[PDB]
């Protein structure tokens, strides 16, 4: 039982902005839609029904840690495009933590869509999604919204098919356990393949980092959802990545958009493209499609 007195009063203020009663949700806890650390994913229905998935927090229980991460995750309802995960509301009840409830993403994560051979996405097609993904980062940086977490499976298709950066916020977890390792500096689990050199080195993260995780997702992309360095040890690659080696430019990327990659792993931070200058590259490369 997570009491609201205990919570920080301002916090509270926050998440009655956009507070769910249990009576307006419905959730199926026997379809799952995706699994994390702090909870799973659930169909639910959102009361005029709407569908909706349901994020679960249950599993974490101190109340010290719940509020740490509504705190870190309460700016989600501040921001609104068409390329970014919104956040439908906060359903509080009396046994459980609190739910988080999204909007459902029809064609499930980006990385799962194009990796499906049914799908057989065109080469235009996942320059398209890319640049999808880059227009999200640009307005989020512009909010100054670092992401961390910036990957293939981190961003979902809703039915129209629109991309829509996720995984941050109150929804974030991981969705994927393989793709991370306490093989760091910090000891717990990180994404340490998509991570910029820097922050492998000094445990920062800035939204030049976010540019370095993005070239690594456009890598993901071209390649049709492979893993990166697959045969690199997550012991190795933070000096592999000092020795100047790279990802090495996918089958199917065009030149032009294997250059945009290079770009975004420069080992100086500063010498990377901005989410503005990527939409404006690759929307031309895109056009020439
Ligand atoms: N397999 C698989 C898989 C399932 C889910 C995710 C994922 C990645 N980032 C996210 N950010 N928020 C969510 C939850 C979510 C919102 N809407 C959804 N619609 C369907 C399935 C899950 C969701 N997610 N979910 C990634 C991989």
């Amino acid at each position: 039982h997570i009491d609201l007195s205990a919570l920080n009063p301002e916090l509270v203020q926050a998440v009655q902005h956009v507070v769910i009663g249990p009576s307006s949700l419905i959730v199926h806890f026997n379809e799952v839609i995706g699994r994390g650390h702090f909870g799973c994913v659930y169909h639910g229905t959102l009361l005029k029904k709407i569908h909706c998935a349901v994020k679960s927090l249950n599993r974490i229980t101190d109340i010290g840690e719940v509020s740490q991460f509504l705190t870190e995750g309460i700016i989600m309802k501040d921001f609104s495009h068409p390329n970014v995960l919104s956040l439908l509301g906060i359903c509080l009840r009396s046994e459980g933590s609190p739910l988080v409830v999204l909007p459902y993403m029809k064609h499930g994560d980006l990385r799962n869509f194009i990796r499906n051979e049914t799908h057989n996405p065109t080469v235009k097609d996942l320059i398209g999604f890319g640049l999808q993904v880059a227009k999200g980062m640009k307005y989020l940086a512009s909010k100054k919204f670092v992401h961390r977490d910036l990957a293939a499976r981190n961003c979902m298709l809703d039915e129209k098919f629109t991309v829509k950066v996720a995984d941050f916020g109150l929804a974030r977890d991981m969705y994927d356990k393989e793709y991370y390792s306490v093989h760091n500096k910090t000891g717990a689990k990180l994404p340490v393949k998509w991570m910029a050199l820097e922050s492998l080195q000094t445990q920062k993260f800035t939204t030049k980092s976010d540019v370095w995780s993005f070239g690594v997702l456009l890598w993901e992309l071209m390649t049709r959802g492979a893993p990166p360095y697959p045969d690199v040890n997550t012991f190795d690659i933070t000096v592999y990545l000092l020795q100047g080696r790279r990802l090495l430019q996918p089958e199917y990327c065009p030149d032009p958009l294997y250059e945009v990659m290079l770009k975004c792993w420069h080992p100086k931070a500063e010498m990377r493209p901005s989410f503005s200058e990527l939409v404006s590259r690759i929307s031309a490369i895109f056009s020439t499609f």
